[PDB]
């Protein structure tokens, strides 16, 4: 018989555990050992809209879920699914008896509401999230019965199960129809009465504030928003809090092999900390049972973490990052600096900037020698490896860089020795970066000095998150600095190779807006990018794995020929930690947002061997 956490035995209002669970709960097979109930997991997030820290701790609860080796997905929220021979129809069978956190039924009505009334509603999302599209076209999503939902695409969509396992593909299970319909004008003609109580002026803002979206802080800022998550918000996230607390969902829909309703751990407490230096200190002091997101990407923290393992009572584990590059230069093909744009669009200008960089020095100084020079291409640990895309223009060659820049007409010099435009002033590139990402900032400081030898001025524009993203969406930057994805799975995140991501394809978000709107908005891309966008749509719609392989390789080939974005180093090891007493953490898991790590490791089966 199923059993429950002692904490839930305390609640006289709850139904018995066999009535709270689905008839067939998902049986979780723990990473290392069957666990024991109890305890509070201590972890950490930042203060300014770092809500993805909660999502990456508890896990997206999607229709499918990655396996630990990230090669495939398995049914997760769905008990099972079928794919039609032509790969156009996916039919998901849901777990009869499954309930939301409020005890009400989780059924096909919720998934159909999430898709048809939220995701595919053009007032809510003027451009539909591409996770659900093939060639810009939406699926027909229908209820078959109370526990069966069908997604019917107009072309083959082989990659849909994988998309459904990423954070961005979790909308189908994010919205309880009962609660959320109160805030939707198709359902509630008195919705305007909700505007004043929520401090909004229109219904999409009301929906975002109350029912939320994947990455909105409002996802974690209330206690009344129902979910199917393993823990539920009890002390909410907000603009100026110092901790967040979540407690177990009494209606969680999973058991372990002995029949225990999960999670094992009763509670998660997030410290909310503004400065990364304070997080380092608290982590080395042993105040966190897990930190696998904030400290690992700046390798300068690794010696400190390793040295303090005994003092803090934790074990460091190294994860392989899925990103192809730790600090990539996303050159803006649509920069509003028109004199600079005329150079940004020249292949040889981009080549020269790469040849003027000293990646061995960047590695030694900013990455402690633990990274390696790399451009933007997939790794040899992937079937998408392209030698040119990974390795072209990596070695410092200032003689050639300076000859190229001369040939491109940048021979007129200012009194400080810098090159100037043929009809303008100093060649000066504004690079936006998140100022808290100190290894990226140090990398930029090294490039700034290196590019002086080419007579090119790099201006570092470091800021907090909101200004960084607002500059990007406003097309207000010459270079944007952030990771290049695609080292391990280029097809999940192809944004460095083709401009399809509305916020992160920063070779031009205006090109991305053109792609996503079918050419109605944004800026029409050049011929090579339009070709890659058409190939991308062919790839998503491929009828067979072999066709998908050829089409996607063509995209990478063209991206290699164009050399639109410039890498510095591929990631060093990502250093994560867990308390010595915290069991069932998969220390072998890769690191990455598409897997929502560390939650890839199934936090609902983490447990404490001993408390303190
Ligand atoms: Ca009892
Ligand atoms: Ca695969
Ligand atoms: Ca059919
Ligand atoms: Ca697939
Ligand atoms: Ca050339
Ligand atoms: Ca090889």
């Amino acid at each position: 018989a199923f059993t429950q956490a002692p904490m839930l035995e305390q609640n006289k209002q709850l139904p018995p555990v066999d009535q709270r669970l689905p008839e067939k709960p998902l049986v979780i097979k723990p990473i290392a050992s069957n666990g024991v109930y109890g305890g509070t997991l201590r972890t950490v997030m930042r203060g300014n809209a770092d809500g993805n820290g909660i999502l990456r701790t508890i896990g997206p609860q999607g229709l499918t879920h990655w396996t630990q080796d990230i090669q495939t997905v398995e049914p997760y929220v769905a008990e099972s699914y079928t794919v039609s021979p032509d790969a156009m129809e996916y039919t998901f069978k849901l777990r009869k008896g499954m309930k939301w956190s409020d005890g009400t039924p989780f059924t096909a009505d919720d998934i159909v509401f999430a898709m048809n009334d939220v995701v595919l509603n053009k007032e809510m999302f003027p451009q539909t999230p591409s996770a659900y599209l093939v060639g810009g076209k939406a699926p027909k999503v229908s209820k078959v019965d109370d526990y069966t939902v069908k997604f019917e695409f107009p072309a083959a969509n082989l990659s849909f199960p994988e998309t459904l396992a990423t954070p961005l593909g979790q909308h189908p299970t994010l919205y309880q129809k009962k609660y959320c319909s109160q805030f939707h004008p198709a359902y509630n003609k008195n919705v305007q009465a909700e505007f004043t109580k929520a401090n909004v002026k229109d219904w999409p803002s009301l929906m975002r504030a109350k029912c939320s979206d994947i990455e909105l802080p409002s996802r974690w800022s209330s206690t009344e928003r129902p979910s199917i998550d393993p823990w539920l918000i009890k002390e909410p996230y907000g603009g100026a809090v110092t901790r967040v607390v979540m407690e177990r969902n009494p209606f969680y829909w999973q058991v372990d092999p002995t029949g225990k309703q999960l999670p094992y751990v009763d509670r998660i407490q997030y410290a909310v900390v503004s400065d990364l230096q304070a997080i380092i200190l608290a982590a080395t002091n042993g105040q966190y049972d897990i930190e696998a997101r904030l400290l690992g990407s700046d390798v300068t923290s690794r010696p400190l973490m390793l040295k303090n393992q005994q003092k803090g009572g934790y074990k460091v584990f190294g994860q392989t990052s899925a990103n192809a590059n730790a600090a990539g230069l996303w050159l803006n093909q649509t920069t509003k600096n028109e004199k600079l744009r005329k150079y940004m669009t020249q292949h040889d200008f981009r080549q020269a900037l790469s040849l003027a960089m000293d990646r061995d020095e960047i590695n030694k100084v900013a990455w402690l020698g633990q990274a390696a020079p790399w451009q933007s291409g997939p790794f040899k640990e992937s079937k998408w490896y392209n030698e040119k895309l990974a390795t072209q223009y990596l070695k410092l060659d200032l003689a050639q860089a300076n000859q190229i820049l001369d040939r491109l007409g940048l021979t007129k010099r200012d009194s400080d020795g810098y090159r100037t435009y043929p009809d303008g002033g100093r060649v000066s590139l504004d690079a936006i970066v998140m100022i808290d990402r100190q290894a990226m900032v140090q990398t930029l400081e090294l490039i700034r000095r290196q590019w002086q030898k080419a007579g090119v001025e790099l201006v570092i524009k470091g800021s907090e998150r909101s200004l960084f993203y607002n500059r990007a969406t406003a097309n207000d930057y010459d270079i944007s600095i952030d990771v290049f994805p695609g080292g391990l799975d280029a097809t999940l995140n192809p944004r460095a190779y083709v401009a399809v991501h509305p916020l992160e394809s920063r070779m031009s978000l205006e090109w991305a807006k053109w792609y996503l709107s079918g050419g109605k908005q944004g800026i029409e891309p050049n011929e090579s990018m339009k070709k890659r966008m058409a190939l991308y749509d062919q790839f998503v719609a491929a009828k067979t794995q072999s066709q998908a392989l050829s089409l996607f390789k063509q995209i990478l080939q063209i991206s290699a020929d164009e050399f639109e974005v410039i890498g510095t180093v591929r990631p060093a090891v990502i250093s994560s930690l867990h308390s010595l007493k915290l069991q069932n953490v998969n220390e072998k898991m890769p690191f990455g947002w598409p897997y929502a790590t560390p939650s890839l490791s199934l936090p609902q089966q983490w447990y404490f061997s001993k408390l303190e």
